[PDB]
């Protein structure tokens, strides 16, 4: 689980899909996720590269 | 319940007692809460005022 800290500010995903580590929100490849998340959950998709 | 955003950047806590909204953690009032929290939950304290 990738984790935000200080040093990080801001990240952007281009390929692959997220989700929340809240509730869980799908997340599509081209998107900003704004701040409101707190860690990055990858996971195995055969279908892109994240 | 108190949100975090990029305007307010970074608050203290000097008064009173806090607890995490995500795993319920509490926290005493002088001390630093890091950023690892996203919402703060008050509470009724007749004891000290936050």
């Amino acid at each position: 689980q990738f984790n935000i800290d200080a040093t990080l500010e801001d990240v952007i995903l281009i390929n692959g899909t997220a989700y929340n580590a809240h509730t869980r929100e799908e997340i599509r490849s081209p998107c900003l996720i704004s701040r409101t998340v707190h860690k990055l959950t990858f996971q195995y998709t055969a279908t892109e590269e994240p």
